[PDB]
């Protein structure tokens, strides 16, 4: 997150760390056994890594989990990341409290202008790298469907949206990838990709949680 604020440890406690001998992704807990995320975040051997602030040191509220299956959208397109989306099952339910919580899917899709919350421990400098320890988070709108296309013509699909800040300053970086955009107390986004990070006129680029679902739904209910 380049541009954001430390958010205080465990008031995102949707948020996930996946860990394969160290942080490469997030993630949002959506009920007590399973995760969403980016499908460009996809390897083997995953750890869950629940209640986390500081990811380089045990402070008390964390629950390490492995995954026990992993599962890409069928429709996955790694060169275009249209369907940027997969979901993973936990061995064993996480133990639900106020520091680790899930979050609601939508009921709706959110219109541009609406004000979301964006979280990750990704790259803080948009020149340059520096990677923070502690959990980063970001107020951003939603950015209308037109200004989005102008500003990647011929890469929007109807399964992402922008949002941001067109002036740059203000965005996700590498290693936000797979990390929630929440709006009104609703999973909306996924950080799939972006243009560099925080660059002038191009902001970041979001799975459509909305279009999701029902895949979402059917693939718990029979997994
Ligand atoms: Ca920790």
């Amino acid at each position: 997150i380049v541009g954001g604020y430390t958010c205080g440890a465990n008031t995102v406690p949707y948020q996930v760390s996946l860990n394969s001998g160290y942080h490469f992704c997030g993630g949002s807990l959506i009920n007590s056994q399973w995760v969403v995320s980016a499908a460009h975040c996809y390897k083997s051997g995953i750890q869950v890594r629940l209640g986390e602030d500081n990811i380089n040191v045990v402070e008390g509220n964390e629950q390490f989990i492995s995954a026990s299956k992993s599962i890409v959208h069928p429709s996955y397109n790694s060169n275009t990341l249209n369907n940027d989306i997969m979901l993973i099952k936990l061995k064993s339910a996480a133990s639900l409290n106020s520091r680790v919580a899930s979050i609601s899917l939508p009921t709706s899709c959110a219109s541009a202008g609406t004000q979301c919350l964006i979280s990750g421990w990704g790259n803080t400098k948009s020149s340059g790298t520096s990677y923070p320890d502690v959990l980063k988070c970001l107020k951003a709108p939603i950015l209308s469907d037109s200004s989005c296309k102008s500003a990647y013509p011929g890469q929007i699909t109807s399964n992402m949206f922008c949002a941001g800040y067109l002036e740059g300053g203000k965005d996700s970086c590498q290693g936000d990838s797979g990390g929630p955009v929440v709006c009104s107390g609703k999973l909306q986004g996924i950080v799939s990709w972006g243009s560099g990070c925080a660059q002038k006129n191009k902001p970041g680029v979001y799975t459509k949680v909305c279009n999701y679902v029902s895949w979402i739904k059917q693939t718990i209910a029979s997994n």
